[PDB]
């Protein structure tokens, strides 16, 4: 999960 | 460059 | 952008 | 409903 | 936007 | 009843 | 507006 | 009572 | 109540 | 100007 | 100008 | 009463 | 002034 | 009480 | 809000 | 000019 | 003067 | 007891 | 986003 | 010049 | 008030 | 010519 | 001048 | 009290 | 507001 | 000249 | 000079 | 006390 | 908008 | 020239 | 301003 | 001359 | 004429 | 003031 | 100092 | 016996 | 002269 | 105060 | 504008 | 001549 | 001065 | 105590 | 003045 | 002759 | 772990 | 101007 | 003679 | 990343 | 060289 | 050379 | 006549 | 005052 | 003289 | 104080 | 960049 | 000669 | 100096 | 106890 | 440039 | 002869 | 001569 | 003061 | 210095 | 032990 | 150092 | 055992 | 570092 | 066990 | 370790 | 020097 | 002189 | 002390 | 890392 | 030389 | 008569 | 002082 | 690179 | 002789 | 310890 | 002179 | 002189 | 301590 | 450059 | 002759 | 270090 | 010399 | 006489 | 010590 | 250590 | 002589 | 450096 | 001669 | 590089 | 005769 | 230093 | 004579 | 030193 | 003569 | 001095 | 005669 | 002392 | 004749 989130916030940033 | 930083960081995590 | 973010934040949680 | 909380603020904000 | 904010909020519980 | 209470908290507010 | 409250929040309850 | 106490509390703030 | 105090403070400054 | 920057600023929140 | 500003902040409150 | 606090503080400063 | 102060906070509490 | 205590204190000070 | 708000401000400055 | 800039970061956030 | 206030405090008391 | 407590304790500082 | 923001302000300056 | 260079800035970051 | 500080200012220098 | 530049200046405020 | 200029002030405030 | 101050500094200076 | 200003200080000078 | 270059000023802000 | 605005603000507080 | 303080540091300075 | 606050000096000058 | 001058700079920055 | 400077001093010298 | 010159410079400016 | 001089700047001023 | 200042200049020299 | 607080202090109790 | 505390106390602070 | 000079100016200060 | 100081300034020089 | 400076002064002169 | 000179100066620069 | 100041600042706490 | 320590202070600088 | 100064020097001269 | 030549330069300049 | 961050951090930055 | 003054000079001598 | 010389070096420069 | 700003940089300038 | 500052850090702990 | 130093310093860094 | 001289000038200036 | 120092010149040369 | 401006000086502060 | 410390500098100097 | 910058100076000058 | 001489100068830079 | 003042604080203590 | 502190830390500074 | 402006002097002179 | 020379120091620089 | 001069210029001044 | 001094220049001259 | 300093205050303690 | 324990850094420190 | 710290504080423990 | 801890947490840091 | 610190903390422990 | 816990502990992180 | 720490970092910097 | 800096801090630690 | 200076300077704080 | 001081450093210089 | 940092800047300058 | 210069510096450091 | 001079500067001064 | 230094410069020169 | 540059403009001048 | 002289500089530098 | 340091550091600088 | 303050530094610490 | 006056402000402290 | 370090500092400079 | 110029002369005179 | 020496010279220089 | 590096710059200077 | 100066200067230091 | 003049200076100061 | 300073200057000179 | 400076610039100069 | 005063210049300091 | 530099000016010179 | 006098100047810094 | 000169100079002449 | 003195004065500069 | 300077120059000239 | 001069100046300084 | 320069220049003139 | 002269005036100053 | 300057001369002439 | 005159000089000066 | 020294010089010649 | 001349001269002056 938290994977995810640090890899969608790349994507948006 | 922060994409890949953050993008590394989800990796590692 | 901040709308996309908390959007994402959703979809994740 | 959190991701819908989140929504409904991302609508918003 | 605050007194929408709370509507939504209401709205949303 | 709380969905009454942010309500009148908006109106208000 | 203080005493709109209160006054309100008494309607309420 | 209490939405008495309310609106005493409201007319005397 | 805000939109009122924001407005009594432009007619004021 | 500070008159109109404030009034804005009512009639937004 | 400062008696007026609390004057206004008063009869707000 | 907070408006009374008030306007004698307007009244005093 | 002082003095004056504290004493309408006196006969205002 | 309270009010003898601020008038005191305005006396005082 | 915030794109509303940067708008207004645009419109304005 | 600075009207063009604010609304480009309107549109932008 | 401290002495004047802790003794006028006493007599409050 | 308390008002001689004081009462030396201004007589102290 | 962040790259959005410096083209925007490049296209701008 | 100094469109180029927020432009080139933006393609790193 | 800004504008009457600035007018009375200006018939002041 | 001062005064009016403060005057103007007051109009614009 | 200065006393002019420190009196229209204080009517001011 | 304001008032007073500067009239009192305008009356000395 | 800023271009009125300039236009001002334009008319002005 | 002084005047259609303030003028040319506020028209490019 | 001094003494006087020190007996005056003196007078003042 | 203050006005005290004031006037001693006037009869000082 | 520096290129054509350039251009509009040279118009000028 | 000195038309040219500025012209050119603008066409480089 | 400037030009009533001017001619002013033209009238004048 | 010298007034002619001075008011020639005067409508450039 | 120094006299006329100084007369005339001040009545521009 | 500044008109006074020099009207007074004008006077003495 | 300290010794003759708590010595009034134990005298007290 | 507190108030031989107390006094054990001064006599060693 | 420079008597008279500094005289003025007090009187107009 | 300011008026005092430079009338014996001129009495002075 | 200096085209038309020196033209005015080549006019003059 | 003159003239001449500086009106080959103005188209010049 | 400075012990004179210290001793009145005694005689005033 | 506090008096005596301003005045063994003031007794020493 | 110039004029003057000159017809002034021609009448005496 | 010296007096006509000094007025005539007069009434050029 | 750790080690394995700032390799990654070493290897990126 | 200068095609003027030796024209002068020239109808004077 | 002298006349001619003047006034063609006046239909010169 | 950091060299690669610096060859963007010295591409650049 | 921070690369490397970073390699050796790791290296460490 | 001034591209040169940046790159160098690039490949140090 | 030099008497005469700084007469006139006196009376000019 | 400058036509004072000129008579006075002329009185006495 | 300098001793007189001083002591003037003491006089007024 | 100050008094004293001009006089004694005015009494030095 | 530079470069470019000193070939239009030159090109120019 | 200065065109080649700011030219060479770029080729340096 | 010093240790004289530590010692005094001492005593005073 | 005290006492003997700061008379040690007196003997030692 | 330079060159023009040399050229024009030469054709006027 | 002179316009030559200025042509001929025109091609040179 | 020299005497009276340095005299009527202290008169004056 | 300065009328002294020259005075005192005159008698001494 | 320092080692004094810390078997003082262990003889103390 | 405290006294050992301060004797100890002494010692090391 | 800082080894031979942790060493002797056990040593004492 | 503590002893053999700090012992250890010497040997290590 | 830190897996020797918690490597050999266990083998403690 | 514990000390399992902290070895395996030491050898992720 | 930390001496370690500042060997690698010598042997680095 | 600085290597030889830090590895003598480092021996020292 | 200096040292006088100082010494009425000790005199007076 | 400070008496001391300056006395001291009036003897010195 | 110094070092080559200065290696580098002689061999470029 | 000044490659020297930095050279030495270099391989002081 | 220089004797004289510096003299009677001094007792002026 | 002053007076004394221009006496003993006039007693020397 | 600065040899360089005198090299070039050795071979220019 | 003036390039020889720039390129032996070149060559010392 | 802090003297060694210091010692160290001397030995270095 | 440098190491020998540090040194001497260390000696007093 | 300066090791004078650093001793004497040693004796002093 | 503190007059033994001035002592030394005064030694040594 | 300068062999240009002086050979140009030569080749014009 | 002059031709020459001016080629001569160029050849030189 | 610091005479070492005085004696490189002798070496080199 | 210069040499010199700064080796005197290096074995002072 | 320098001599003498620099040593009455010494006395003086 | 000033006045040894210059009457060392004086018995140098 | 001055001593030595400047005894050293002695022997030097 | 030089030589000379920088050997009592040392002398003093 | 510097000998060398002024030796190659003796040489071209 | 000339290059005799740089050598031996050379010779000498 | 004047030998030169003056050779050519004598060849010339 | 000519040539052979400026040849002579070559050979000795 | 200075004076062999000097000897060189009497020696060469 | 100069070059005795020279060296008797050098002898002096 | 200044009567031993003269005296040298009369021994030598 | 001179040589008296020159010895005369050393005499002198 | 002056006087004994003008009588050594005297004497001498 | 001449001896006389500058005597007399003296005696004036 | 102008009018004394033109009658010396009138008593003398 | 001549000293009546100056003598008269005087007189005036």
């Amino acid at each position: 999960f938290l994977g995810a989130l640090f890899r969608a916030l790349s994507r948006l940033l």
